[PDB]
C-alpha cells in the first residue's frame, strides 16, 4: 500500500518535471528549483492499489540529524541524472552513498533514471548508464518528463523494487 519514493539527483536533471508528470499528467516548464516537496499519487500496480508518497529532493545542501532520519523513512530511491549533462552523471554515486549510509544497507531499492531522454544533446551514454545500473544491482531506466516516456515505467518498477526487497 504506502510506499515511500525518494526522487534524488543534482539540481535540474528533471527531478520536479518527473513528479509532475506522474502526479498530475503534465510537462511543467518552471518548477522552482529551491522547492523540496512530497506528493503522493494513489494508482494501482498489478493488482495492489499502491500510495506512493515521492519526495522531490530539491533545495539547497544540508545533512541535518532531522534529514537523515528523514531520507531513512523513504523505502525507495530514484537516481535521476540528465543525458543532457555528465556532471549529473557522475553525481548518481553520491546520491547512492548518502542512501547506502542513511539506510544502514547494501540492499536498498533503487533505480537509476536518465532523464531528459527527448533532447538531442546525450552526453552521458546509454551504455555507461547500464553500466552503472548492472555495477549497482539496480535497473536503469530512459525517461522523458517533457513527453512522459519511461515515467510510470521508472516509478512503478522502483515499487516492484520494493515488492522484491520486501519478500526477502
Ligand atoms: C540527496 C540526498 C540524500 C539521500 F539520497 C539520502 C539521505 C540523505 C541524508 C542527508 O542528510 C542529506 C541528503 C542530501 N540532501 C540534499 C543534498 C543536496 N541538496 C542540494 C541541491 C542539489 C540537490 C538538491 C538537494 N539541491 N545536494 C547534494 O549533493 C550534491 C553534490 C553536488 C555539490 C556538492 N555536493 C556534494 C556531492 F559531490 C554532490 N546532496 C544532498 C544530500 F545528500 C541525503
Ligand atoms: N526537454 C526536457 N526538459 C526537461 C525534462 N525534465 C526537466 N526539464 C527541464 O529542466 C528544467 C529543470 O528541471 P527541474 O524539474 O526544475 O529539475 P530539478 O531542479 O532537478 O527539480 C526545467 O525548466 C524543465 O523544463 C525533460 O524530460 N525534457
Ligand atoms: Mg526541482
Amino acid at each position: 500500500t504506502e510506499y515511500k519514493l525518494v526522487v534524488v539527483g543534482a539540481d535540474g536533471v528533471g527531478k520536479s518535471a518527473l513528479t509532475i508528470q506522474l502526479i498530475q499528467n503534465h510537462f511543467v516548464d518552471e518548477y522552482d528549483p529551491t522547492i523540496e516537496d512530497s506528493y503522493r499519487k494513489q494508482v494501482v500496480i498489478d493488482g495492489e492499489t499502491c500510495l506512493l508518497d515521492i519526495l522531490d529532493t530539491a533545495g539547497q545542501e544540508e545533512y541535518s540529524a532531522m534529514r537523515d532520519q528523514y531520507m531513512r523513512t523513504g523505502e525507495g530511491f530514484l537516481c535521476v541524472f540528465a543525458i543532457n549533462n555528465t556532471k549529473s552523471f557522475e553525481d548518481i554515486h553520491h546520491y547512492r552513498e548518502q542512501i547506502k549510509r542513511v539506510k544502514d544497507s547494501e540492499d536498498v531499492p533503487m533505480v537509476l533514471v536518465g532523464n531528459k531522454s527527448d533532447l538531442p544533446s546525450r552526453t552521458v551514454d546509454t551504455k555507461q548508464a547500464q553500466d552503472l545500473a548492472r555495477s549497482y544491482g539496480i535497473p536503469f531506466i530512459e525517461t522523458s518528463a517533457k513527453t512522459r516516456q519511461g515515467v510510470d515505467d521508472a516509478f512503478y518498477t522502483l515499487v516492484r523494487e520494493i515488492r522484491k526487497h520486501k519478500e526477502k
